């Protein structure tokens, strides 16, 4: 009877063990494969930056002041220079003249035109630029409008030009730019608004080229008077869609959290303000300075600060993250100050307050992948249900003999 | 015996693997919704406000702070500006002076920087916060403050989107004009100006003198964070200890507990920031016993305060960057607003931004690699075609 | 008897699929992040951004390295376009007076060693885990920045320095004086001059040479800089499973690059820069300027063909989180000024404090493991072949 018992058991094993599988298969489990290597021909990311100051004082015209005056806290609700102004006498005297609206006939005004004309000029800010031993120029930077206003992106990849690639670790295989933030052009700050700031310097965001920047939210800061080193590591993350995961596959061409937020924010403002901020996509009318102040700014602030319901984006199936390690040294040194001052025709003090050097590069281990993989596909299921029957057909043959 | 082995053999390998109690570590990095915002603790690098140090304070803590020598006199080697020296020489006049009960905790609580004075502005996710939103916590730096400590029983603060908007922004005034004159090197004085900050889970006490990060005056500092949840297995799979002075097990809680017992054992007192009910160390004890003792533990010790791994750890990845404050264009505004000079603003004001990136949540969990149920399935087929061949060889005989 | 040529036809088919998988040679990467005990403290190398102390540059030095340092033109004269303060210009015009001057043997290594910043002068204080360290605890190492120093180089045969707890207390703290008053006047742009003041630092395993001009991080004067670290051990598989190369004494990307760079310069310049290994003749200042510098720059900037190194099977990476506070505070300035015999302003421009330590979770491992070893292969078959060993005794 022992053989018969063995045969009976052989059936009861192909029963449990094959049932263990189908249940496990239908849980749609996954594994996450991690790897960190030194990739060759790494694709250099896009680098977007903004001057923390949105409007050059010297480009603000009488008409500009008339329309955007109250928005910039340079005027009160009755087109007068505020009682509570805190300006140096020379600038106050320049503004009091500008704010003289006697016999003044207002002329069509537009925030986008204002940003484009008054925003800091890359041609003036960019003192020097080098990528992998090659000299780059203002033309190598693309204009992109953000909430900070007129910003610039290096290696945007929208020119159809050949890819910029990194191959070795260290500053040499990266980007180095020397900027002049031009504090002498900073708009006087007389109050707190979404368009003014207490700070001097630039905001920077390193991002994949198929992903738009969200620099007011996700950027990092770089201060004047320093050379800042940014050692990076590219991290590629891949996710599975349902049933294995939660991701969504690809106004914008590729799906990204940012692209999703911008799209959502635009619809929200259009719905609640009947206008879009000038940096938003679409064809809705541009918000007036009054709309910015009364509706648009509060609306966008609500979304990026308090909102928990409206602009909630789902995970992309493909995300590229850039790990960053920042460090810095002082510029200029006492020994080099006079050289730089004479070179760019400034005072030594100006150099120390306005000049900055930014280095963006990758470390040796420049590439990391974190990919979700199907842990138990239909093929693996069979191979188990199959290899198990190859043991029951043997346990039945021995019984047969 | 040709199959009495192949059965046993291939059966043995899997059996051995189970009793090896193997594990796998599952990694995942996602954008979590309703992420729980951490606690943020900070200290002014200066421990005692110069203007709050009384004659009695100087008398007791004078030597500890290097403001007096061992004979209650202002040191020969003092390096102070004339105005401050003149203020101290008058404080240090102990003729006809009758000392009155003194203790370090009261001293810290009364002379330590006041959040009500340091906090110029505070916003969390578009909402204005206030000094009342900060809880007082005593550390080795003295009187410190924790934002979102979670000990009020108030509803949780949560983050949902990436970027500064969904985080905390505070503007601080470090008040250098209140910094205690530094005439020597002690564990209570420093050469630096600014604050120390530590981002930590709410069920984990801060160890800010050891694990904190610095934030400098004259800058706006951006701190982009990522929460990392790590889970470990206990024996036999791992080494961790599952969750006293403190409620949840953490390396820090363990160290603090250990340090306290060490000082009590060797100094018969505890530093004022330590838990328990042991007597507070006097300034003399601080100098002669407590400070050296604690320094030994956090610097040289390799035997006494060695803590075992917690089964549950929450780590916060940080990326710092900064811009300058104030700009030339905003200096006068800030100066007039807070009634200071433009130079003061540049030396004392700082802005701190603590927020999370889009991919805000990472999990690293140890999971058992070979569970008993898994073992049975692999061996089930052969285990029976051998136990059948076992009652079979005993059937032949 | 047909049932026998079936067992073989089943053992055959269970071998085939299994064999194929063994042939893809798959791998898995095991990750783990823990608080290690007795962690081995890394080596810390640092350089002053300034390569030559102004006061150590002699008439002979200026004569040979003058044009290289942009202090002289191609005719041994002080440049028309000099931008120096009058006192320094007057000191240099005197040095650059070569009337009746007979040049004497010069070499860049001696120049670096003699004129480079002295650790004995830069190091104001040094502590590791409660113990006072000294200039003798720093080893001299020549890099492209010139004369640099490495803490805990581990080449003395001394007992290992170990970390055990998280926080600054279990790490290194050094106070440096970068000595800007010694910085060489900058009159132009060269590979040996800089616009910046401060130091470059690189944290690295002791069996890996530094490549500090490329991979270092910066530390600024006037701050205390905190560097919270995490050691990350990465192990890779060689072919067929992976791409790595198994083991200068140990194989590392840096060691590979340095070796390659040296060969390249020797091949194209018939000399090596003074910080490079080997026994090739040292490059003259003229060679540096005309051949060596451009050559090395090409390699570390443009090259995509010559110095491409393959992945090591064993890599140690150090995660870093930097933060900073200001030094000195108004209240401590006078103390420091009096202590080191400087002015309060000097202190603010030259003094820096550097803290290098580890966090609680100080150790992370990322190891590639063979997914399917031979022993595991038999297991998936052994059973099928065992049910063939029985049908094999009932056929004979
Ligand atoms: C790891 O520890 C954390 C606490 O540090 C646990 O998080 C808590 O989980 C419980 C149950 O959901 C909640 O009631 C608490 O509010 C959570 N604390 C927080 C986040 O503030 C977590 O559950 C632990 N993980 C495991 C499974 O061990
Ligand atoms: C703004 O700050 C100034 C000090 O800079 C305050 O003024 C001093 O005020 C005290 C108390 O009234 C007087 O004893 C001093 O004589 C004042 N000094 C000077 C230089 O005037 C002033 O009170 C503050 N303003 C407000 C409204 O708080
Ligand atoms: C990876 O390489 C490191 C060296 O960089 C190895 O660490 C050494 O291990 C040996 C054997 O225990 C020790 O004698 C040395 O002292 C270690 N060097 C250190 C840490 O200073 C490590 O073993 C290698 N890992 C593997 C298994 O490849
Ligand atoms: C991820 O997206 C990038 C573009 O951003 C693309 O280059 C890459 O092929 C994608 N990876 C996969 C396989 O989804
Ligand atoms: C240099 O700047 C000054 C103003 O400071 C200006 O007057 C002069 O024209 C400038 N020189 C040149 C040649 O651009
Ligand atoms: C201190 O420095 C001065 C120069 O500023 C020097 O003359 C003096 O000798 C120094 N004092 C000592 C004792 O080293
Ligand atoms: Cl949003
Ligand atoms: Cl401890
Ligand atoms: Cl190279």
């Amino acid at each position: 009877v022992v053989w018969a018992l063995c045969f009976m058991g052989s059936l009861a094993l192909l029963a449990l063990v094959c049932t263990n599988r189908i249940q496990y298969y239908f849980l749609y489990p996954h594994v996450t494969k991690l790897d960190e290597v030194a990739a060759t021909r790494l694709t250099f990311p896009a680098v977007t930056f903004c001057n923390l100051n949105e409007f050059r004082f010297s480009r603000v015209t009488k008409n500009d002041l008339y329309h955007a005056g109250e928005l910039l806290a340079l005027l009160n609700n009755r087109y007068e220079i505020p009682d509570t102004q805190t300006a140096d006498e020379k600038q106050l005297e320049i503004l009091q003249d500008k704010a003289n609206f006697r016999n003044f006939k207002p002329k069509p005004f537009n925030m986008l035109e204002f940003y484009d004309r008054a925003g800091h000029d890359i041609r003036e800010m960019l003192l020097s630029c080098f990528f992998r031993g090659e000299q780059c120029s203002p033309e190598d930077f693309k204009v992109v409008f953000t909430r900070y206003g007129k910003c610039y992106t290096f290696n945007a990849g929208q020119d159809g030009k050949p890819r910029l690639i990194t191959m070795k670790g260290g500053t040499g295989n990266g980007l180095e730019i020397m900027l002049d933030i031009q504090q002498d052009e900073y708009l006087p700050v007389w109050g707190e608004t979404d368009e003014t700031s207490f700070e001097a310097g630039i905001k920077v965001q390193i991002h994949s080229q198929d992903e738009p920047p969200l620099i007011d939210q996700l950027g990092f800061g770089v201060a004047p008077g320093f050379q800042t080193f940014v050692s990076c590591q590219e991290q590629r993350l891949i996710y599975l869609p349902p049933p294995w995961g939660d991701c969504k596959a690809t106004f914008y061409d590729t799906y990204s959290i940012t692209a999703c937020r911008i799209d959502c924010e635009t619809r929200y403002l259009v719905e609640n303000c009947n206008c879009r901020m000038v940096h938003m996509p679409g064809d809705a009318p541009y918000c007036t300075p009054e709309q910015y102040k009364e509706c648009a700014d509060p609306a966008l602030d609500f979304l990026v600060e308090k909102d928990n319901e409206y602009c909630v984006c789902e995970m992309p199936c493909n995300v590229t993250r850039y790990g960053k390690e920042l460090s810095m040294v002082k510029i200029p040194s006492k020994a080099s100050a006079k050289y730089l001052a004479k070179k760019y025709n400034k005072s030594e003090q100006y150099i120390g307050e306005n000049i900055l050097v930014l280095d963006i590069f990758f470390e040796a281990l420049n590439y990391e992948t974190i990919e979700q993989k199907k842990a138990y596909e239909v093929a693996g299921l069979l191979g188990d249900i199959g290899g198990q029957m190859g043991l029951f057909i043997g346990a039945s043959i021995l019984t047969v003999l």
